[PDB]
């Protein structure tokens, strides 16, 4: 059956991890286009600046939105993946989650799933925490789960989560802690550790390309910044 | 590259000719699926009441919209189609023609046509009339496309061809004409005239199934129907 | 628990049965309005053409739209029902249903109730049938619905009752069959069997005022109608 | 001070008298366009189709609207008439006529004539009724306005009326009353009729062209249908 | 008659003083919510962060919006309000008030009061000014309303005023100063300046609960911040 | 041929250099106001905050807008220019820019230039630098427009300015550079640059007024400013 993998750049992409995971699903595997969202009804524009480029000698326009393509995995048990790479809308909320439930109904998704990064307070010197979140009472059994204590403010992660569920469309999200001290936008180890988890949800073959190492270049990178409350935040 | 056919069920589409040509197509190549347009947005729903239907025990709602597939022809030398099987909406028109060239973009779509049937002044003895109708010069040469005298109303397939060529994407759209004394919605010839002019035009082998049969039967069905005006609209 | 009883004016209200239905509990129960939709939204005015009175001296104008009130039932064991008195929208339904429900959940509605009338195929001669409709599998045991073969077009009242049970809110619509042959709005008889079988649903006293009698008066008004297909749709 | 005079095709416009009315200034004044509202909003395309033209060449289309231009009459006493020449719209009235009113407002308009006719009872071989309507009390002593007994459907003239009250923009509505029995389209008798009202209103030369003796033709042609209902609609 | 009073959080409401005002009334009135404005056409979602809440085990989504709930006063004179408690909208501030303007009118409202709070420049040392806004010339009078000065930016208190006397519905907004220099959302000394205020304006008694404690704890609580900038502020 | 001038506040408005330089030609050449566009769909109103005025009495509101108005030019060989006069909106860029050409269309414009600043690096010891913007190959020629090498976010101007181009009306672009170090919004010297540039481009007699005066007086301020990094940026 085919999944939907989405993530949305900004507040809920710590590291710009997530957003870095699905882009690199999507390069990986060659993901053909089929759908963006009207920016025109979800985003304000001062705030998510359409930039220009130059294309042969001709102006063009970039917009930000949230485009969906399909991949095709894998073995020879081959499956097809639905990729949404989105910025997180600064309105109508429930509308835009209603667009992407209604490609996931043509399409016959069973399972959309979804992820994020948040900072929190682990140290670079250890492995990246990654925890789901469902409100399908089901997948919380069916892995592992641990729980949600949360409470507070959401993001489109959060609200595309629920409304799967009131949809009876069964999800999660993965979500990567990534140090608070160290969250420059490139983060290769919290991204790798979501693919990983990714993996053993959904029972596919990532290529993790050239990741590996640019995870263990970044935290030989860090290491040499030596003011330790990494000791102190590992006690 | 991509070709995007497209056919709308109402006032362009005589003999559900048109119609049935695209439903052709998606049925023999077995196209997937991947958007519906917003029904809320174009639809008026006493015009066009939704229907309701079971699905094991359970009630389940249709709604009139326009739905894109996606098929993979053909031969040693393959493409991929874009199906466009709508109702012709009731308002909205320049943001549903929008909602479309935004898919042909994203899907990199290099020619749109699209079919429609109208009724005309042709006898059933005799074959059925198929004309072109472009605003781009290049394919009026780059095809035969004999001319356009028309003035009048028009409807989405109009439009939808104007949009285009107002966009810069090259498209035509073949109108079949089908005899008004015999207009009931079972019209297996003209959409098999549909069918075949626009194998010409794509340079792609249609499987006909059962329709060059069923149209023979239409006519040897018709012609049982012994007030022979059809001797007079010949001469 | 405050239960929601709707009716819609138009094709699901065959003798203007369900709509004068509600009217009478408006009426009966002295029902305080808080609330109308937009009709900006949902109506096509010239289908649905306002309008205009003389309140002394100045002219006001009433628009066709969907109107909220509350009734304060009944006995020493007191309730609160939440009435819908509106005119079947022709456009934006899923969002003139979701708007219903706004107000049912901020309401804490536990149970929905939407009437209709349908012209079916029995005598003035004898009673009036009402059956119901429900997606709600507990109703469907809780009450005895007998059951569902209904399978074609749907009207407002069939997409409510819908929406409600995607919602996760116990919906039903009770119909009412009006002799086809006798279609003139009004419809004592058959109002009245609709609000005899909401009371045995809803276990509330509803005051019936003048219709018992009015009911009467139609069938020895009709019955003067002396040509006798009734009596072919009785064996 | 400027003055707006508008007029609605369809519904309220009997013979198309109150339409070619102001299009008859439109025409001889030379009046210069500014703006067309988005027909988008208002106007479902099915009931108003959109239709098509040859400029040289190249088809181009005209889409149903309601255009705003500007004329400048008139005497060494110099005035600004804004005209507004539409179509009913189907939906959204209450925008329809805000976007009206903020034309009016941001061009300084101090009046607002709407013209109109209906089709009534009284006689070819008689002078045609206009009717004012009014909810200004001012405007209504200072013309003579009769009265209004009128309760029942209403249409954008209505409305526009109303929501220039409501406005604090003075407004009045011409009625002409045309003959029930001779409603074809072409009426310069009742155009004439409207034309000759709104001078002694808005006390402005109004170049009547060609009228005059379109009219007489008219009566002298209508005349020669000789079944005499007029003779017992006269006494 | 019913009367509206309104409140809402954001730049009109410097202490949450005026929003804790009207939670006092709903608090203390038991008052029954019967309508929420729709968030999705007023609110940006990353300036207003909707929440996750766990119920039982189960996550739950609260939207910011605002909120209208009818209160039973009071006395053997008894009396209804409609308490408006809203967050500011970001958008669409015309239909916002256009919205509440709907209920004010099925309900019948024939007053609207809204409640405010801004920084000024008065001391703790010293009770809380309160000042009304009024464009409705009779009530200007019928309290004694000192005058307005105020020229400069608004907020939806200000608009939603102004939106009122256009419809011709009287509203006044009453406004508290609170010490600039001690700005932090408990501010209970001002809510109940307002409440005050308020108790003569509709003639009520509200009840004051915990409030007159709080007020002076605070004060003997701000006053122990021993740099006296108060004393130049007094002179 | 009529030509629209347009200029937005904000972003695209370095020294409110080129909002001032359309406010001037409105003003000099007395502008009469004809159209403004719907706030309420473009503007989040807490980031503009619209306000209140005193007029007589009584309190008025002004909006955040965009205003367009038509002035006659000029010498025994005259002409229209159409003024557009904005605040950048923050959202629906793609609708408001089509709003402005749908004026552009009614009205015949055949030219658009748009007016913008941004912060560069040149001395107020110099001229101030303004270069153009097309994606008109015509234009490009016709005028000497240097080139274009920028690729980055872009604001209504730049979007405004493509959005002609894919209409196919030509549109250029002019912008001011405005010295960095000294951004504070009175910039007569830069306001004057583009004054001048624009009147070669369209080849119409501006009147300057009080302009060269201010720009003379405004350097001969700055210069008293005695940390000479300007000799840095002059070799
Ligand atoms: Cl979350
Ligand atoms: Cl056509
Ligand atoms: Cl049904
Ligand atoms: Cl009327
Ligand atoms: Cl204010
Ligand atoms: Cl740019």
């Amino acid at each position: 059956d085919p999944v939907m993998v989405a993530a949305f750049e900004g507040w809920n992409d710590a590291g710009d991890a997530a957003s870095t995971a699905v882009a690199h699903l999507d390069r990986e595997w060659k993901g053909e286009v089929f759908a963006a969202l009207d920016a025109e009804d979800y985003y304000d524009f001062q705030v998510n600046r359409p930039t220009v480029w130059l294309d042969g000698g001709v102006r063009k326009i970039t917009w930000p939105t949230t485009r969906l393509s399909v991949v095709r995995v894998g073995g020879e048990k081959p499956r097809d993946l639905v990729l949404v790479r989105g910025i997180e809308p600064s309105m109508r909320w429930r509308s835009f989650c209603n667009e992407l439930l209604a490609f996931a109904h043509e399409l016959g998704v069973e399972l959309v799933v979804v992820l994020g990064a948040l900072l929190g307070d682990t140290p670079h010197t250890r492995p990246v925490p990654v925890s789901g979140v469902t409100s399908d009472p089901d997948l919380a059994r069916t892995m592992d789960l641990e729980e949600t204590k949360y409470e507070g403010p959401t993001g489109i992660v959060g609200i595309l989560q629920e409304a799967c569920t009131h949809a009876g469309v069964p999800a999660v999200s993965l979500w990567a802690a990534v140090p608070h001290y160290v969250s420059q936008p490139p983060n290769p180890k919290a991204t790798l550790a979501l693919l990983n988890r990714l993996e053993d949800l959904i029972d596919v073959r990532i290529p993790l390309g050239e990741l590996p190492e640019d995870a263990r270049a970044w935290q030989v990178g860090v290491d040499q910044l030596a003011d330790s409350e990494v000791a102190e935040y590992v006690q």
